[PDB]
């Protein structure tokens, strides 16, 4: 009778509704099991949440088990209910609520549970401590599964204690008050802190006491919105690996490391009020793949300059494939550091808080070997006028020992007459750049072809030069006498480099013929002229005139008023010329300020091969013909070499602003101090 | 009593069968809960599959919940059944069937669900879109957990929408029609497409609109079998990280990237009908660890040549530790690109679709700094005769600015008389290789020892040379007069390099003695000879004669007919010789085709130290004794230097085929244009 | 009535206890379902274990299903019970017990199951084989989730079979008998072995037969405590990726690889009885980010020397950003290898089993290009006296072709008079270091300023030198005649390098003035002295005397007895002197043993600019004034050059111990063999 009816009721689709369950862990503690391994259903952890439920099985004898409020629940009678859960725990098992609830204690219980933790959601916490080799954390993304520090909390969102080794932190977020872009911070906060070990263990990897061997992996973790540090690895910790770490929106320092013996791969740090990265006392570590951008972010309101990267008091660092870009101040400051090795390095368009003021790498009492350097300044290339670095390298001391190789000057056209290196400050440090011999340090014997002085009167006249030219007198340049220096050498297909110190006297309308190849200007003149043209109103034009290959082309540009050459000021004026590749540069030797243009590819109507068929001779301060325009002012330190890129020209200027470009290519070098 | 039978019936081992369950989600929609939080068992998602079942709990008030056919199931009365599932969703929860079923909608439901997706199986789909910061996908392997595009589908298997950021794609496969090797493709398909963002958001990382910050990780993903692209990252996307990406069997382009600001580590692309990798307008990115093989794969039937890697219109790239190998055409084509930095670069055995035709790196209007280059051509080393690159480097324009350092010629024996660089095309570009000064660009003063002419008659005779020798006449070489050039210099333990242009007159049987150290040939001769021996049938043998260290050795080889020297053709003939290290090279200066062999280690019976005991003098075109064999033809541009590796010899040939090898090692250089 | 009491009983909180269950998988085989898809609860896998339970669903039609003892259970009647389990399996489902139980068979069942395996715990095993593309393994940490080889087992803990491709091994430990530090091993054990493939399939990636394409990822795996190998990848396997692999405590070789075409990133190997890493016949591979430490670990009792890294019979390797440190013998031995490319390389403080005995890189019949080299020997820098490498580089043959660039000598102070290179053995190999021209190999013409001889008698006297000086006689140095060499050249702000061979006659108390800048010693003397001061007891002090910038400073040190200069022994004595930067070096040219000190930064009271104001001339063997102290012994091979770092000085000594430092900086070089 009732039997058949009971069975049919239980057999309907909703039949599970008739099996009772505990409505809270509090009920579970008041439910005594009557048999071993007894199964019980938990509807939820805390009454009225519908979260944290599951199935439990009983141990009648609970001695040796401890109530942990989520996976081991003990009854008054001493039994233990064990959550059926083979693998990872999650905070809801310990009473987490999600939303805006403070889930600190549930989360702390997970990482203390003896198993890895899965973040399935976002949880607010104040401060969490990772203590054990079981304290791993996994999410399923850099954003939606995350810990989020409460607005009222200070200190470290996560602290990795010195008892915690061999864990994985993978694919979750660690967010602070300022995680969303453009929002404010809570003072005194850090995303992840790895404390300094207080001792050394002898039973690794089974240690339960302090040990310096972190031997742990932070993998695809997103840290965002903290005040003092995103990630801060303190001294004494070994083998903290990071891999695809992403740090965003830090009020101060994105990442600080102060320890040895570690490797990071594919790190990105973006938008910090101070440095993106501080290496302070680091040694014997590796950074492989790095992007450090928008350091010294002005809206975060920090007073003072801070570089994209601080490398201080460090040694034996290999840093490969990193980029430092769009930072508000200097790119990289290397201070009091030994043996910094960098292989593939990109620094461009930093110093964005004040135009033409900061430098991409600043050396101070440091040694470094840097290869594969690049730094196309994309603001200079597009001509947008946005703030960017004054130049690539600055040396604050002369006791550095530094080697730099790469593309020191990129070689785009220069729409705004500027490039990567717009202020060049030479150094007396033990510097080698691009394998170029420093002319001041060589005893190498070279050819030195003698030019012939020409003018209406053929006696050279010498007049005073400013003392920054490093000589007493130079060659008097006048339009009336057509003072010039003629070489019989003709340009060949390998190209030529020509440079000189010129002190222009600038008055009215005038054509300055700084230097030329050949003479004349026509479809068959096979000639080059570098000219400064001044009109009656004082407007200045730098013009490159090319004739040959059956045509002519004028590559000219009007200088803005703030870039004009000034009368009586010494400039180093240089050109590189070869088929299909012409560049010019004008450098104020007193301020280091430079203007430049480079012409390749579509900027040239033709390559102008016929300029270089060994028919057109080289002349300084005019062309080779008696009727050519000349100059007004003084000339000094005339240099003829085989072709140098603008890359190498700029590189050699870090040795000295007016010396020969490349001793191994030097053809002629005439001081012109009362002799020719 | 009926109580006791019910209780006993449920208590049997199979008692669970008496608790009813829903047989489908359709039943679930027709089951109204009678209590809040009611538990219900779902047998399966779709009737008759036994897949996708689980436990659900009821919300009586389901307003604000939407039926999604998997984890939220709505009743007619408005209640909501919520699947008990804390973490990731999988397609079976939404009705996927696996096997040959089109599981597109179940999979799309997963990635739209608000949580990460776990692939537990292979699922056919047509097209999937990833839209949200929750749209992560995880598998458990590169093959068995995968999405598989249906043969009838076209377009992108996966599209990452510009609203989707901060996700992880980890450890699963994305397969197309051609995933299995040797199979055909479906026209118009792409594995993973990252679309161009249409806007910029101001509330990252909480954005719900278009944004360029992908900030996501593709990790241990296997893409195979698509037509147009495996992975295609379009313009405007930042921070798409790839890590251990594997791309296989792509009909056209393995990976295309067209954006800036990203890092990849350990990428492998294998077997593509066109490029393995296209970088098109990329900038400020990093590739760290890369293997690009079997590009331009002939069986995929693409018409035309395509390099392993195209780098076009790109800038500020750091590409470290990559290899390009076994590709059908050129290795890497760099076009219209600035500041490409490469540190540790391996290109070998490309050009496999046509022997001796393609080059490992092709530069066209580009600048690059390349360090740590290697390229052991394993086909040349094994003597297999398989198609391989003509040589390492080719310059399509002379406006490139390029530095290359490394092992340009590997230095294995040369069983088939070839090596890495078998056709050398010199360039007038702004090129620097291995830090070698280009002789045509230097004004450096060196020693230039004067040899003495010897012959039966001691008056030199001069005859014309082909115009490719770059002079009017050379030294007449005859066996009758035994014309030779004697140096008093003896070879020392650092070794020696000797080279000359020789225009051989080849007629009958004859011994040409190109150059020698010392004289005689015996156990105590302390001598070296490089000879071409021609027998009565016209067969040519290149013989290296070594005498000293108590023995003699002849290292000879018969030249195949297609490699024989031709009468009246100018060849640059060079040797480097030192204890334990001898190499020779013969270079056709009109075609650039080269033959060579190198001897170190086990190939030498002894080091032949005593050749270098400062006792044996250097001679060109004979040995030092009056009875020595001589030459027939004309000699020119005799070069003596200190020891250069074949690496540096070959590197210097890219400057010019006949000029001195190393200006810093130059001891003598005599043109022989009607003077000695 | 009774119906409501049944309902009330089933409805109590513990009501779940009334639904029966199978107490073991054996019972499940004896429980016949009476309905298709029937649900059953399994209490546990094995009776009395409380492990491996779950829910199963029945298929009455069991054809096509095979009993696997964990997830498919067959009844006597032919039904099949299928474990409800969408994703990964774990060993407890197959009867694992954990703890001290041998769980080999349960773990083997997992990896053969057709799905990936999750390790939730530590499991003892003997030997496991990975056979299928489903045989992935995931844990949740490098320690607590792991396989542990039983002490009684030998051989390979894990073998990856050549049928197994495209799997992931992620975040678990593989432990052997010696996993805990300081414990003993089981002979003949290996952690992970990748066997040599026996064939090639044509249906990759769907192959079920032998194939060389492993195409798999070992990620965050921790291998520890095995005898012969931690990880051993045998020949013929392609694309075994490792990423964040950690190997600890290996009795013999940490990692062996013997195959081609692979990439590793961020590998760490620590504490091995023999090598940390053996590359045996490897080619066309990449290692990017590596740490290899404590190789040849003395307590593991291996007899004989073994390097940190063995590279033998290998080719086309790109190895970037690795470090080898604290190894017992040599750092890296490169043998019989072509084209080894290394970019960013740190080797320091190896050879710790015997002080001053081993070298950081040992080359034997190999070619290599090494850039970004660093190696700050932290033991020499701290003055701890701990055993460390004799020096950076050693060449076992003269047929190597090697380029090295970086920080060859770091330039720290030298508290104990030593540095990175304390024994220098020059080589006749084809070697280039730091781009320095080898003086023995150059024909470059340089300046060679002639000094003037001074003495009480102005006729120089010549006496014999030891034959190791490479000349018959040198300049007789005496205190009575004050024999000296004066240069009129004055030191400038760029600095100066001075060096000479001095054969000191050491007797009583005496002041040797090896070389000087200027004369006198006072606040305005603007002078430098390098002195050896000997007192009446025989104590030797090396003193650098600096006067200028308004002050004086004496930088002196007492030599320990074992570092004293010996009478009649030739020493190469060198200084680099520049503002803020002074170093000196004393090199025994017969043993190669060197002592040295360097002064920068805080070690200097002032930069001493006024020494370099072009007022103080250079003198050898005394100062410029008639009253200066002189020397006792013989002088030879006097060298003046522009400033060289100690880095370049040391680098050039690998060419030859007594030759000029830098041909491009050479100002004077006087042999002094019976002439001035
Ligand atoms: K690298
Ligand atoms: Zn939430
Ligand atoms: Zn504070
Ligand atoms: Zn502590
Ligand atoms: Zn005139
Ligand atoms: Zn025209
Ligand atoms: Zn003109
Ligand atoms: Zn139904
Ligand atoms: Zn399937
Ligand atoms: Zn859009
Ligand atoms: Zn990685
Ligand atoms: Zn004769
Ligand atoms: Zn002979
Ligand atoms: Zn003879
Ligand atoms: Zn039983
Ligand atoms: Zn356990
Ligand atoms: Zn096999
Ligand atoms: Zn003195
Ligand atoms: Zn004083
Ligand atoms: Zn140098």
């Amino acid at each position: 009778d009732s039997f058949i009816n009971v069975i049919n009721t239980l057999g309907r689709n909703d039949g599970a509704k008739y099996i009772g369950e505990c409505h809270s862990v509090a009920d579970l503690r008041n439910t005594e099991p009557t048999m071993d391994g007894q199964r019980i259903i938990l509807k939820q952890h805390t009454a009225g949440t519908l979260l944290g439920g599951g199935v439990f099985r009983a141990l009648i004898d609970g001695t040796g088990k401890t109530d942990n409020n989520g996976t081991v629940i003990k009854t008054v009678g001493g039994a233990a209910w064990l959550r059926v859960n083979a693998d990872r725990v999650n905070p809801f098992m310990f009473g987490a609520l999600g939303g805006s609830n403070d889930d600190t204690i549930p989360v702390q219980s997970c990482v203390d549970s003896g198993k890895a933790t899965q973040l399935t959601d976002a949880h607010y916490v104040s401060n969490i401590q990772l203590k054990y080799n079981t304290s791993s954390i996994y999410g399923s993304g850099l954003h939606y599964s995350r810990l989020h520090q409460l607005p009222s909390a200070t200190g470290n969102c996560i602290t990795i204690k010195d008892t915690c080794s061999l864990i994985v932190l993978d694919a979750f977020g660690v967010y602070g008050t300022g995680a969303q872009q453009g929002t404010s911070f809570t003072a005194g906060t850090t995303g992840i802190y790895v404390e300094t070990p207080s001792g050394l263990s002898a039973d690794y990897p089974f240690h339960t006491t302090a040990d310096p061997r972190r031997d742990l992996c932070i993998s695809k973790v997103h840290i965002a919105g903290f005040d003092e540090y995103g990630l801060n690895i303190d001294s004494g910790n070994f083998s903290v690996t990071t891999d695809s770490l992403l740090v965003n929106h830090i009020n101060q320092v994105g990442v600080r490391c102060a320890t040895t013996d570690w490797t990071w791969t594919n790190i990105q740090v973006n938008t910090c009020g101070k440095q993106c990265l501080v290496l302070d006392g680091c040694g014997n570590g590796r950074i492989i793949g790095g992007k450090f951008i928008w350091a010294n972010w002005q809206p975060y309101g920090t007073v003072g300059q801070f570089p994209g990267i601080t490398i201080n008091n460090s040694q034996n660092m290999v840093i490969n494939g990193i980029e430092v870009q769009d930072c508000g101040g200097n790119g990289i400051e290397i201070s009091e550091s030994y043996s910094i090795s960098m292989n593939g390095l990109n620094t461009n368009r930093n110093g964005i808080n004040a135009n033409n003021t900061f430098y991409n790498i600043v050396f101070n009492k440091s040694d470094a070997v840097i290869n594969g350097f690049v730094g196309l300044n994309y603001a200079a290339n597009s001509g947008s006028g946005a703030n960017s670095s004054a130049g690539n390298f600055q040396f604050l001391s002369n006791d550095c020992s530094v080697t730099i190789n790469g593309v020191v000057e990129t070689g785009y056209m220069g729409i705004n007459f500027i490039g990567d290196n717009n202020i060049i400050n030479p150094t007396n440090s033990d510097l080698s750049i691009n394998g170029l011999v420093n002319y001041s340090k060589t005893g190498l014997q070279t050819m030195n072809e003698t030019p012939t002085f020409d003018g209406v009167s053929t006696t050279p006249v010498y007049v005073s030069v400013p003392s920054s030219v490093g000589q007493v007198n130079g060659l008097r340049l006048s339009q009336a006498n057509k003072d010039k220096l003629l070489y019989s050498r003709t340009a060949g297909p390998e190209g030529i480099t020509m440079a000189a110190v010129i002190v222009p006297t600038i008055s009215g309308a005038e054509v300055f013929n700084f230097m030329a190849i050949g003479s004349g200007f026509s479809d068959t003149s096979n000639s080059l002229h570098l000219q400064l043209v001044i009109d009656a109103s004082g407007k200045q034009t730098i013009a490159l005139l090319l004739g040959g290959d059956g045509t002519t082309q004028i590559l000219s540009g009007d200088l803005p008023n703030d870039l004009k050459l000034q009368s009586g000021v010494p400039y180093h004026i240089a050109i590189g010329a070869k088929p299909g590749y012409f560049w010019w540069s004008i450098l104020n030797i007193q301020t280091g300020k430079r203007i430049r243009r480079s012409f390749r590819g579509a900027y040239l109507a033709v390559p102008f091969n016929s300029i270089f068929g060994l028919t057109s001779s080289l002349t300084f301060f005019s062309d080779s013909n008696a009727g050519g325009d000349a100059c007004s002012g003084v000339g000094a330190k005339v240099y003829v070499g085989m072709f140098s890129s603008e890359n190498d020209y700029v590189a050699s200027r870090y040795y000295n602003l007016i010396n020969p470009v490349d001793p191994t290519k030097l053809i002629s070098y005439r001081i012109l101090d009362s002799s020719i």
